[PDB]
């Protein structure tokens, strides 16, 4: 039976894209179907439609990496915690951007208390990975300087937030001054525009001369060169992102060697169950009841703009350009 | 009041080297004076003297970074388990290859019951690091699969031992068959000659396509590209040495960044004292009594040839034509 998802022929720029009918999926030992409302997108859905991020081997190949809705039904061997009807929002490696998408049942999460489903949709990918880079890769301790590269972004407007619920002090880049203000309303320490200065002297000089304990960048070949001078002693230095390089050109080993630092490279998409399950767990435990406390250290979702699926050409554009302050959620038609 | 020690004039090659009368050391709080009985080469002589490695603020700047003897003397402040005439090994950042040397007692080593002075003095500072990067910095486990580069080095001798003990199957890199050959009865699953092959294709072979799950990496640069290929999926990659280079030119992030690696710097000589307390400390409990087991597992330590202190310009040619397997260790007139 039909299903309308997001949809390209051919891999190319953001103009391929448009909805399909597709063959709506069913569960299957242990996962759940789910109605969705809305998607959410993510910077790893331009590199898919571009052809460089290829689903892992049996996840759908179809755009949306997270997704929250309706139970729709349920598969054989479930719990029966979950019940056709509730309420849900999931982390996945694909079909989120879809009017439903299969879910085993442990990557599936509620929602927070007085937060709509479009809301909702904004918190799997961009704060499970600020969990999984800041606690589990990285070790945030209560003390340790922070910077996060691109921290006007998805996983960026998130790890501000958890780096200052860690008791951490977070230091920020950006490439505008209207972004940086609204990293500064989100808890950030300090901002610095890399399109103006050089972030690796402006963070010597707010750590004393010191340097980081922890970078979470995203970034990568651009940035090398300023995240090792900047980098503390000892420091982590964790890696996730290329979006401006992958290559080295330089003495690396020499520079990170003299820091005594560690380069901890990070993925999610491409985990094992087991894997997810336990981060999931662990973040529905320490993350999740923060986002409805009450207001003076609860946990705010950043939506920057809402589409419907009808215009995901359109909201593919508006990532590409950086123009985003926070996540941007796509809305399937019920 | 004088004392025997060798020295340089100015930085340049192993000719600069001589022995030479230096000022005697005192002990002061906390530490003893070792009267020393043997020393040993290791590589970061040889840079010292050219002038690249400087010894930390406040420690010696005389050659040396183990050392083997008696107990001469007794700073103020000792806890007392340590008695003058007792027989031990220590760990220096400097002033190993002179008649006594100013050593802090918990950087203290029994020597085990059947080896020489002579034996001992190849022990600090290869299995202190060898140790230090296995289980410290790399966290091996039963099972792990080792690429240890450079093997039959001083370091090296002493990882194949201790990543067998661990139960762990060490893979080897020399430049040598007959380097291979000792290797193998030092118990090296596996062994590869750079020279003759490429260890990247080898390792893969040896591990069904799986990879090393833990890297000694000496050498740096020439081995980046092969040192990432061969690395299993979140493999750990120790870098240490630089011996090969020390600079990057590829898509290092983008290869480190698919297997979910993670590239952990470490140095040993520039530590503060708490962390080489801790340090020796550990290997006390774990490692050295295993020096004198009995036979079967026994920890041998690895010397290939003896030179007195006055043939130090000649130990420093062999060193650096790579003719040493294990240990090179040098003696002083007591
Ligand atoms: N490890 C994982 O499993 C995983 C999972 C999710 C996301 N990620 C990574 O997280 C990063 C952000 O993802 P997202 O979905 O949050 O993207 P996003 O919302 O679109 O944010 C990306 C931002 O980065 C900045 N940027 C783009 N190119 C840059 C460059 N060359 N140099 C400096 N800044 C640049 C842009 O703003 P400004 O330049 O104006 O500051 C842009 O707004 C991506 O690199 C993505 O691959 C990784
Ligand atoms: N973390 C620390 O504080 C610490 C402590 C101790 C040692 N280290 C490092 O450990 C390394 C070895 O120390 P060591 O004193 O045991 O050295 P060593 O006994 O003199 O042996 C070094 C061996 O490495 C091989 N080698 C040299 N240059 C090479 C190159 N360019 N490419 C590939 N192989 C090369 C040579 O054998 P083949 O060519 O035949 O293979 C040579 O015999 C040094 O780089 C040293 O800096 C670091």
């Amino acid at each position: 039976i039909p299903m309308l998802a997001v949809h390209f022929d051919k891999p190319g720029g953001p103009e391929n894209l448009y909805v399909k009918e597709v063959a709506k999926p069913s569960p299957g030992e242990g996962e759940v179907l789910l109605k969705v409302a809305a998607s959410a997108l993510n910077r790893a859905d331009l590199m898919q439609r571009q052809g460089q991020y290829d689903p892992p081997p049996g996840a759908s190949n179809i755009l949306g990496l997270e997704a929250s809705g309706h139970v729709a039904e349920l598969g054989p061997g479930c719990q029966g915690h979950w019940k056709i009807g509730d309420t849900a929002m999931a982390l996945l490696p694909g079909g989120g951007q879809a009017q439903y998408v299969t879910v085993p049942e442990g990557l599936l999460m509620p929602i927070p208390e007085g937060l709509t489903l479009t809301q909702a949709a904004a918190i799997p990918e961009a704060w499970l990975t600020a969990f999984q880079l800041l606690h589990l890769v990285g070790n945030v301790q209560a003390g340790d300087y922070v910077l996060i590269h691109a921290g006007l972004s998805g996983v960026g407007t998130a790890a501000i937030q958890l780096t200052r619920m860690a008791g951490a002090i977070p230091l920020v880049t950006a490439g505008s001054q209207k972004k940086l203000q609204m990293a500064e309303k989100l808890g950030a320490a300090a901002g610095f525009n890399y399109k103006k200065e050089d972030f690796s002297e402006a963070t010597l000089k707010f750590t004393k001369g010191a340097g980081v304990n922890l970078i979470l960048d995203c970034i990568g070949g651009s940035y090398w060169e300023k995240n090792v001078n900047c980098l503390a002693l000892d420091g982590r230095w964790v890696l996730y992102g290329l979006m401006g390089g992958g290559d080295i050109n330089g003495p690396l080993f020499s520079k990170l060697l003299f820091k005594r630092g560690s380069l901890i490279t990070s993925l999610l998409r491409s985990r094992d169950n087991k894997y997810k399950q336990m981060l999931v767990n662990a973040f529905t435990e320490q993350i999740l009841p923060h986002f409805s406390t009450e207001g003076p250290q609860r946990l705010l979702p950043v939506l920057d703009r809402i589409y419907p699926v009808t215009e995901i050409q359109e909201a593919h554009k508006y990532m590409e350009a950086n123009k985003n302050i926070g996540k941007i959620v796509l809305e399937l038609p019920q």
